[PDB]
Protein backbone atom coordinates (compact mmCIF):
# COMPACT_ATOMS: atom_id res chain seq x y z
CA UNK A 1 0.00 0.00 0.00
CA UNK A 2 1.14 3.47 -0.84
CA UNK A 3 1.94 5.94 2.21
CA UNK A 4 -1.12 8.75 2.38
CA UNK A 5 -0.87 12.16 1.17
CA UNK A 6 -2.69 16.14 1.63
CA UNK A 7 -2.50 19.19 0.31
CA UNK A 8 -0.44 21.13 3.42
CA UNK A 9 -3.10 24.00 2.12
CA UNK A 10 -6.42 24.91 1.63
CA UNK A 11 -6.60 20.87 2.81
CA UNK A 12 -10.51 20.96 3.93
CA UNK A 13 -11.90 24.00 1.61
CA UNK A 14 -14.62 21.52 -0.11
CA UNK A 15 -15.41 19.86 3.45
CA UNK A 16 -16.61 23.80 4.92
CA UNK A 17 -18.75 24.28 1.89
CA UNK A 18 -22.09 23.16 0.96
CA UNK A 19 -22.67 20.01 -0.72
CA UNK A 20 -24.02 21.99 -4.08
CA UNK A 21 -20.49 23.70 -4.39
CA UNK A 22 -18.56 20.63 -5.11
CA UNK A 23 -21.13 18.13 -5.73
CA UNK A 24 -21.07 18.88 -9.64
CA UNK A 25 -22.94 16.02 -10.35
CA UNK A 26 -26.31 17.90 -9.40
CA UNK A 27 -25.51 21.19 -10.81
CA UNK A 28 -29.00 22.35 -12.86
CA UNK A 29 -27.48 24.36 -16.04
CA UNK A 30 -29.06 27.38 -17.03
CA UNK A 31 -29.28 27.75 -20.65
CA UNK A 32 -28.86 31.38 -22.71
CA UNK A 33 -30.34 32.26 -25.91
CA UNK A 34 -28.65 30.09 -28.67
CA UNK A 35 -29.56 32.56 -31.40
CA UNK A 36 -27.16 35.82 -29.32
CA UNK A 37 -24.58 34.19 -30.74
CA UNK A 38 -23.02 34.28 -35.24
CA UNK A 39 -20.32 31.89 -35.47
CA UNK A 40 -17.57 33.61 -37.49
CA UNK A 41 -14.49 31.66 -37.63
CA UNK A 42 -13.70 28.08 -36.58
CA UNK A 43 -10.43 28.58 -34.05
CA UNK A 44 -9.41 24.96 -32.93
CA UNK A 45 -10.13 21.46 -32.61
CA UNK A 46 -9.28 19.90 -28.91
CA UNK A 47 -10.03 16.03 -27.89
CA UNK A 48 -13.37 17.08 -26.07
CA UNK A 49 -14.49 20.45 -28.20
CA UNK A 50 -14.09 22.64 -31.23
CA UNK A 51 -13.51 26.19 -30.42
CA UNK A 52 -15.12 29.12 -32.23
CA UNK A 53 -14.74 32.59 -32.64
CA UNK A 54 -18.44 34.54 -32.93
CA UNK A 55 -19.81 37.65 -32.29
CA UNK A 56 -22.47 38.49 -29.48
CA UNK A 57 -25.37 39.80 -31.85
CA UNK A 58 -26.76 41.67 -28.31
CA UNK A 59 -24.08 43.82 -27.79
CA UNK A 60 -21.75 43.43 -30.79
CA UNK A 61 -19.38 42.26 -28.91
CA UNK A 62 -16.64 39.48 -30.21
CA UNK A 63 -16.92 36.02 -28.26
CA UNK A 64 -14.95 32.59 -27.88
CA UNK A 65 -17.16 29.41 -28.57
CA UNK A 66 -16.71 26.27 -26.86
CA UNK A 67 -18.61 23.44 -28.21
CA UNK A 68 -18.33 20.43 -25.53
CA UNK A 69 -18.69 16.92 -26.94
CA UNK A 70 -15.80 15.11 -24.40
CA UNK A 71 -16.21 11.24 -24.30
CA UNK A 72 -16.51 11.12 -20.48
CA UNK A 73 -20.17 13.09 -19.81
CA UNK A 74 -19.27 13.82 -16.59
CA UNK A 75 -16.99 16.47 -17.05
CA UNK A 76 -19.80 18.32 -19.13
CA UNK A 77 -21.55 19.74 -15.49
CA UNK A 78 -17.72 19.61 -13.69
CA UNK A 79 -16.33 21.75 -16.40
CA UNK A 80 -19.22 24.31 -15.87
CA UNK A 81 -19.44 23.88 -12.30
CA UNK A 82 -16.08 24.83 -12.12
CA UNK A 83 -15.93 27.78 -13.99
CA UNK A 84 -19.20 29.40 -12.19
CA UNK A 85 -17.17 29.06 -8.90
CA UNK A 86 -14.64 30.66 -10.22
CA UNK A 87 -16.01 33.67 -12.26
CA UNK A 88 -14.64 36.69 -11.17
CA UNK A 89 -11.64 35.46 -9.81
CA UNK A 90 -8.07 37.07 -10.64
CA UNK A 91 -7.13 35.78 -14.33
CA UNK A 92 -9.66 33.29 -14.49
CA UNK A 93 -11.69 33.14 -17.93
CA UNK A 94 -14.93 33.88 -17.62
CA UNK A 95 -17.75 32.39 -18.70
CA UNK A 96 -20.50 34.55 -19.88
CA UNK A 97 -22.75 32.07 -20.94
CA UNK A 98 -24.22 28.35 -21.51
CA UNK A 99 -26.48 27.42 -24.90
CA UNK A 100 -27.45 24.20 -26.72
CA UNK A 101 -25.98 24.30 -29.90
CA UNK A 102 -28.65 23.33 -32.30
CA UNK A 103 -26.55 21.24 -34.51
CA UNK A 104 -24.25 19.33 -32.17
CA UNK A 105 -27.39 19.16 -29.66
CA UNK A 106 -24.79 19.89 -26.78
CA UNK A 107 -23.50 22.31 -24.27
CA UNK A 108 -21.64 25.23 -25.63
CA UNK A 109 -19.94 27.44 -23.69
CA UNK A 110 -19.21 31.16 -24.32
CA UNK A 111 -16.07 33.00 -22.94
CA UNK A 112 -15.39 36.45 -22.87
CA UNK A 113 -12.73 37.13 -25.98
CA UNK A 114 -8.67 37.27 -25.23
CA UNK A 115 -7.55 39.23 -28.09
CA UNK A 116 -5.93 36.97 -29.42
CA UNK A 117 -2.96 35.17 -27.92
CA UNK A 118 -1.27 32.47 -26.45
CA UNK A 119 1.89 32.81 -24.82
CA UNK A 120 3.49 29.37 -27.26
CA UNK A 121 3.77 32.39 -29.43
CA UNK A 122 5.02 35.41 -26.79
CA UNK A 123 6.51 33.08 -24.58
CA UNK A 124 9.77 32.64 -26.26
CA UNK A 125 10.59 36.26 -26.75
CA UNK A 126 9.50 37.62 -23.67
CA UNK A 127 12.00 40.10 -21.30
CA UNK A 128 12.97 39.17 -18.40
CA UNK A 129 10.64 41.56 -16.18
CA UNK A 130 8.26 40.62 -18.63
CA UNK A 131 8.72 37.00 -17.41
CA UNK A 132 8.33 37.65 -13.77
CA UNK A 133 5.38 40.00 -14.63
CA UNK A 134 3.94 37.18 -16.46
CA UNK A 135 4.68 34.33 -13.97
CA UNK A 136 3.23 36.59 -11.19
CA UNK A 137 -0.36 36.65 -13.06
CA UNK A 138 -0.13 33.17 -13.23
CA UNK A 139 0.37 32.68 -9.84
CA UNK A 140 -2.58 35.18 -8.99
CA UNK A 141 -5.10 32.56 -11.01
CA UNK A 142 -3.72 29.42 -9.19
CA UNK A 143 -4.06 30.64 -5.59
CA UNK A 144 -7.26 31.53 -6.50
CA UNK A 145 -8.56 28.46 -7.73
CA UNK A 146 -6.56 26.37 -5.26
CA UNK A 147 -7.96 28.72 -1.92
CA UNK A 148 -11.13 27.57 -4.07
CA UNK A 149 -10.79 23.86 -3.63
CA UNK A 150 -9.50 23.51 -7.00
CA UNK A 151 -6.82 22.08 -9.13
CA UNK A 152 -6.43 22.85 -13.06
CA UNK A 153 -4.18 19.88 -13.64
CA UNK A 154 -3.30 21.14 -17.05
CA UNK A 155 -1.42 24.15 -16.81
CA UNK A 156 0.86 24.86 -19.88
CA UNK A 157 1.43 27.42 -22.26
CA UNK A 158 -1.55 26.90 -24.26
CA UNK A 159 -4.19 27.02 -21.17
CA UNK A 160 -1.86 31.00 -20.95
CA UNK A 161 -3.63 33.82 -22.87
CA UNK A 162 -2.27 36.73 -22.85
CA UNK A 163 -3.21 39.90 -24.69
CA UNK A 164 0.59 41.71 -24.28
CA UNK A 165 -1.01 45.31 -25.29
CA UNK A 166 -3.09 45.67 -22.04
CA UNK A 167 -0.87 43.61 -20.32
CA UNK A 168 -3.85 41.26 -19.63
CA UNK A 169 -3.56 37.70 -18.93
CA UNK A 170 -6.18 34.68 -18.55
CA UNK A 171 -6.49 30.65 -17.23
CA UNK A 172 -8.36 28.93 -19.70
CA UNK A 173 -9.43 25.38 -20.33
CA UNK A 174 -11.05 23.97 -17.02
CA UNK A 175 -11.89 20.90 -18.81
CA UNK A 176 -9.46 18.93 -16.84
CA UNK A 177 -9.53 20.90 -12.96
CA UNK A 178 -11.30 18.59 -10.55
CA UNK A 179 -12.22 19.55 -6.91
CA UNK A 180 -9.78 18.36 -4.35
CA UNK A 181 -11.10 16.29 -1.17
CA UNK A 182 -8.13 15.32 1.19
CA UNK A 183 -7.39 11.57 0.97
CA UNK A 184 -9.54 11.42 -2.75
CA UNK A 185 -7.51 9.07 -5.08
CA UNK A 186 -7.60 10.94 -8.96
CA UNK A 187 -7.08 9.64 -12.40
CA UNK A 188 -2.95 9.90 -13.26
CA UNK A 189 -3.75 11.05 -16.62
CA UNK A 190 -4.17 14.85 -16.67
CA UNK A 191 -1.94 17.30 -18.20
CA UNK A 192 -0.24 17.14 -21.10
CA UNK A 193 3.02 14.96 -21.69
CA UNK A 194 6.12 17.52 -21.05
CA UNK A 195 4.26 19.39 -18.14
CA UNK A 196 3.15 15.98 -16.30
CA UNK A 197 4.07 15.68 -12.50
CA UNK A 198 6.52 13.11 -11.13
CA UNK A 199 3.61 12.06 -9.12
CA UNK A 200 1.10 11.08 -11.95
CA UNK A 201 4.49 9.77 -13.86
CA UNK A 202 4.95 7.18 -10.98
CA UNK A 203 1.06 6.65 -10.87
CA UNK A 204 0.52 8.35 -7.37
CA UNK A 205 -3.11 9.00 -7.05
CA UNK A 206 -3.40 10.92 -3.84
CA UNK A 207 -2.20 14.07 -5.05
CA UNK A 208 -3.23 18.01 -5.23
CA UNK A 209 -2.93 21.53 -6.11
CA UNK A 210 0.71 21.12 -5.80
CA UNK A 211 0.27 19.23 -9.27
CA UNK A 212 -0.17 22.43 -10.70
CA UNK A 213 3.16 23.56 -9.01
CA UNK A 214 5.35 21.25 -11.25
CA UNK A 215 3.52 22.54 -14.45
CA UNK A 216 4.43 26.36 -13.35
CA UNK A 217 7.92 25.31 -12.61
CA UNK A 218 8.30 23.30 -16.73
CA UNK A 219 7.26 26.66 -18.15
CA UNK A 220 8.93 28.60 -16.21
CA UNK A 221 12.37 26.74 -17.29
CA UNK A 222 11.44 26.86 -20.92
CA UNK A 223 11.30 30.33 -20.73
CA UNK A 224 14.08 31.10 -18.72
CA UNK A 225 16.42 28.27 -20.31
CA UNK A 226 14.67 29.07 -24.10
CA UNK A 227 14.20 25.25 -24.12
CA UNK A 228 10.92 24.05 -25.44
CA UNK A 229 9.91 21.91 -23.82
CA UNK A 230 12.19 21.59 -20.83
CA UNK A 231 11.55 18.01 -20.03
CA UNK A 232 11.12 16.56 -23.90
CA UNK A 233 10.16 12.48 -23.26
CA UNK A 234 9.28 10.45 -25.94
CA UNK A 235 6.54 9.31 -23.58
CA UNK A 236 5.42 9.14 -20.55
CA UNK A 237 7.90 6.77 -19.42
CA UNK A 238 10.49 8.63 -21.02
CA UNK A 239 9.42 12.10 -19.38
CA UNK A 240 10.39 10.27 -16.02
CA UNK A 241 13.54 9.15 -17.42
CA UNK A 242 14.74 12.97 -18.91
CA UNK A 243 13.44 14.72 -15.41
CA UNK A 244 15.65 12.21 -13.92
CA UNK A 245 18.38 13.44 -15.99
CA UNK A 246 18.13 16.49 -14.40
CA UNK A 247 17.21 16.13 -10.77
CA UNK A 248 18.84 12.95 -10.47
CA UNK A 249 17.95 9.51 -9.54
CA UNK A 250 18.98 9.28 -5.80
CA UNK A 251 16.49 12.20 -5.34
CA UNK A 252 13.39 9.97 -7.44
CA UNK A 253 14.13 6.96 -5.48
CA UNK A 254 14.28 9.06 -2.07
CA UNK A 255 10.23 10.23 -2.83
CA UNK A 256 9.19 6.92 -4.57
CA UNK A 257 10.29 5.87 -0.95
CA UNK A 258 9.30 8.29 1.45
CA UNK A 259 5.44 7.16 -0.67
CA UNK A 260 5.91 3.24 -0.71
CA UNK A 261 5.58 3.78 -4.49
CA UNK A 262 7.11 0.92 -6.18
CA UNK A 263 7.93 2.17 -9.81
CA UNK A 264 6.69 -0.10 -12.65
CA UNK A 265 9.56 -2.96 -13.34
CA UNK A 266 9.55 -0.62 -17.28
CA UNK A 267 11.89 2.11 -15.52
CA UNK A 268 14.69 -0.89 -14.80
CA UNK A 269 16.01 -0.99 -18.53
CA UNK A 270 15.89 3.02 -19.15
CA UNK A 271 16.31 4.72 -15.69
CA UNK A 272 19.64 4.40 -15.18
CA UNK A 273 21.79 6.32 -12.23
CA UNK A 274 21.72 10.14 -12.57
CA UNK A 275 23.54 12.89 -10.53
CA UNK A 276 21.16 15.95 -9.93
CA UNK A 277 22.55 18.55 -11.90
CA UNK A 278 23.34 22.18 -10.89
CA UNK A 279 21.09 24.70 -13.02
CA UNK A 280 24.11 26.28 -14.86
CA UNK A 281 24.49 23.69 -16.55
CA UNK A 282 21.34 24.95 -18.90
CA UNK A 283 22.47 28.74 -18.51
CA UNK A 284 24.24 29.45 -22.23
CA UNK A 285 25.20 33.35 -23.74
CA UNK A 286 21.40 32.81 -25.39
CA UNK A 287 19.49 32.88 -22.36
CA UNK A 288 21.87 33.96 -20.18
CA UNK A 289 19.72 37.56 -19.72
CA UNK A 290 16.88 35.90 -18.54
CA UNK A 291 18.66 34.00 -15.50
CA UNK A 292 19.39 35.35 -12.28
CA UNK A 293 20.14 33.89 -8.77
CA UNK A 294 16.53 34.80 -8.13
CA UNK A 295 15.11 33.31 -10.95
CA UNK A 296 17.37 30.19 -10.29
CA UNK A 297 16.26 29.45 -6.39
CA UNK A 298 12.64 29.87 -7.30
CA UNK A 299 12.70 27.29 -9.90
CA UNK A 300 14.76 25.22 -7.92
CA UNK A 301 11.51 25.26 -5.08
CA UNK A 302 9.27 24.29 -8.15
CA UNK A 303 10.63 21.78 -9.78
CA UNK A 304 11.03 18.93 -6.64
CA UNK A 305 9.87 15.85 -6.87
CA UNK A 306 8.07 15.55 -3.51
CA UNK A 307 4.63 17.28 -4.43
CA UNK A 308 4.87 17.99 -0.81
CA UNK A 309 8.11 20.13 -0.77
CA UNK A 310 7.03 22.01 -3.87
CA UNK A 311 6.37 26.34 -3.48
CA UNK A 312 2.54 26.89 -2.75
CA UNK A 313 1.10 29.45 -5.25
CA UNK A 314 1.20 31.81 -1.94
CA UNK A 315 4.58 30.90 -1.06
CA UNK A 316 5.92 31.48 -4.88
CA UNK A 317 4.58 35.14 -4.80
CA UNK A 318 6.24 35.98 -1.88
CA UNK A 319 9.59 34.94 -3.65
CA UNK A 320 12.58 37.70 -4.17
CA UNK A 321 12.28 36.70 -8.08
CA UNK A 322 8.99 39.13 -7.73
CA UNK A 323 10.61 42.07 -5.75
CA UNK A 324 11.49 43.90 -9.06
CA UNK A 325 7.86 42.99 -10.39
CA UNK A 326 5.38 46.58 -9.75
CA UNK A 327 2.86 45.84 -8.00
CA UNK A 328 -0.84 47.34 -8.37
CA UNK A 329 -1.43 50.16 -7.43
O1 LIG B 1 -6.52 32.22 -32.40
C1 LIG B 1 -6.75 31.11 -31.85
O2 LIG B 1 -6.40 30.02 -32.36
C2 LIG B 1 -7.47 31.09 -30.53
C3 LIG B 1 -7.90 32.25 -29.88
C4 LIG B 1 -8.53 31.79 -28.67
C5 LIG B 1 -9.13 32.52 -27.66
C6 LIG B 1 -9.66 31.78 -26.60
C7 LIG B 1 -10.27 32.50 -25.56
C8 LIG B 1 -10.83 31.87 -24.46
C9 LIG B 1 -10.77 30.49 -24.40
O3 LIG B 1 -11.27 29.62 -23.40
C10 LIG B 1 -10.96 28.34 -23.81
C11 LIG B 1 -11.35 27.18 -22.95
O4 LIG B 1 -11.09 26.01 -23.31
O5 LIG B 1 -11.93 27.45 -21.88
C12 LIG B 1 -10.29 28.28 -25.04
C13 LIG B 1 -10.15 29.66 -25.46
C14 LIG B 1 -9.58 30.27 -26.57
C15 LIG B 1 -8.97 29.55 -27.61
C16 LIG B 1 -8.45 30.32 -28.65
O6 LIG B 1 -7.77 29.92 -29.85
Amino acid sequence: GPVPSRARVYTDVNTHRPREYWDYESHVVEWGNQDDYQLVRKLGRGKYSEVFEAINITNNEKVVVKILKPVKKKKIKREIKILENLRGGPNIITLADIVKDPVSRTPALVFEHVNNTDFKQLYQTLTDYDIRFYMYEILKALDYCHSMGIMHRDVKPHNVMIDHEHRKLRLIDWGLAEFYHPGQEYNVRVASRYFKGPELLVDYQMYDYSLDMWSLGCMLASMIFRKEPFFHGHDNYDQLVRIAKVLGTEDLYDYIDKYNIELDPRFNDILGRHSRKRWERFVHSENQHLVSPEALDFLDKLLRYDHQSRLTAREAMEHPYFYTVVKDQ
